[PDB]
């Protein structure tokens, strides 16, 4: 029948929404979840694995487990966001003939497009499983700073995905109309904080009622490209190393196995940190020496976390005043505060950004689905 998709095309993360007649509904992918990780695996026997299975084969797999695209895509080999990620990224990232920053792919030269693309046919197969029809429409989301190169290679990577991009939105602008800020009169000043897993991006967006039509206009734009819920979870995992290292003289750097279940094990307890007071990380089996298996067994506290994290949450407020400065405003002049991204489900972020704009966020949507929602309103509009 035709079906218009949203997909939030994330650094970390991927999410697909939908019109369900009036009503956004967000979508599961194959393996239950409401979001898919941006991660796309070539495999030594051939397959090509993209979310949570190929963040499980990671570790055995460093060279051909790629990532993080979204940093690369439709930039220059000699960006400095790229020449950053070569030392740090174990894929390996080349220049193109053209000065383009590609990736070699198993003696493969391939472009950001043709590995984002593999993301955006699993959030078309998510789609397709849902609706039990075929879906070839979307409505593609990226960041409200990209420029046409990046904004035209994500369209390459929906055509490439066998995708019709009807449009290319700005997160901050999707993330408006999912918080239904179109619904409304007159002028209308917002501030959209939005912290994922690897990018920190504030939009102030100026959204005018006049002839019967809604404008929508970017004022400013500020961040931090590194700044995201990744660095939270980096806090957590140093303070389990070094307590650990306190107990039981092992420094756990040394064994790559017990750091990729250190990394997935301190996240999940951060995430329960934003609705509980203190979780436990719990790894039996975590490491062995010559006196035989250690067990890691730690008590957090939602407390010290926000103490493990605090100088990074304040690091978000200083991009917030150079956007204001920027659009030539004040706090009192933004009308609503809506948060974007996982990361802001943390109550010190809430919080603070309460605090900062004297006014709690709005509550419409989830902040981690909010960009999909909103590709998907824009996509029901052009239905
Ligand atoms: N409830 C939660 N509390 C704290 N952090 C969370 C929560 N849910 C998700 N996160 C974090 O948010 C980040 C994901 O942000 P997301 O918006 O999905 O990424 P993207 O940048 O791809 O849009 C990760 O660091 C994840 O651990
Ligand atoms: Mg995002």
């Amino acid at each position: 029948s035709g079906k218009i998709i949203g997909i939030d095309l994330g650094t970390t993360n991927s999410c697909v929404a939908i019109m369900d007649g009036t009503t956004p509904r967000v979508l599961e992918n194959a393996e239950g979840d409401r979001t898919t990780p941006s991660i796309i695996a070539y495999t030594q026997d051939g397959e090509t694995l993209v979310g949570q299975p190929a963040k499980r084969q990671a570790v055995t797999n460093p060279q051909n487990t790629l990532f993080a695209i979204k940093r690369l895509i439709g930039r220059r080999f000699q960006d400095e966001e790229v020449q950053r990620d070569v030392s740090i990224m174990p894929f390996k990232i080349i220049a193109a003939d053209n000065g383009d920053a590609w990736v070699e792919v198993k003696g493969q030269k391939m472009a950001p497009p043709q590995i984002s693309a593999e993301v955006l046919k699993k959030m078309k197969k998510t789609a397709e499983d849902y609706l039990g029809e075929p879906v070839t429409e979307a409505v593609i989301t990226v960041p409200a700073y990209f420029n046409d190169a990046q904004r035209q290679a994500t369209k390459d990577a929906g055509r490439i995905a066998g995708l019709e991009v009807k449009r290319i939105i700005n997160e901050p602008t999707a993330a408006a109309l999912a918080y239904g800020l179109d619904k409304g009169t007159g002028n209308r000043t917002i501030a959209v904080y939005d912290l994922g897993g690897g990018t920190f991006d504030i939009s102030i967006i100026e959204i005018d009622e006049v002839d019967g039509e809604k404008t929508f206009e970017v004022l400013a734009t500020n961040g931090d490209t590194h700044l995201g819920g990744e660095d939270f979870d980096s806090r957590l995992i140093n303070y389990l190393v070094e307590e650990f290292k306190k107990d039981q003289g092992i420094d756990l750097r040394n064994d790559p196995l017990a750091m990729q279940r250190l990394k997935e094990a301190a996240e999940k307890a951060k995430i329960e940190l934003s609705s509980a007071q203190q979780t436990d990380v719990n790894l039996p089996y975590i490491t062995a020496d010559a006196t035989g298996p250690k067990h890691m067994n730690i008590k957090v506290t939602r407390a010290k976390l926000e103490s493990l994290v605090e100088d990074l949450v304040n690091r978000s407020i200083e991009p917030l005043k150079v956007a204001l400065q920027d659009a030539g405003l004040s706090v009192s002049d933004i009308d609503d505060v809506i948060l974007v991204g996982g990361q802001t489900r943390m109550p010190m972020v809430q919080k603070k950004v309460a605090e900062f704009f004297g006014k709690e966020p709005r509550k419409d949507v989830n902040p981690d689905e909010a960009v999909a929602i909103g590709a998907a309103v824009q996509g029901g509009v052009l239905t």
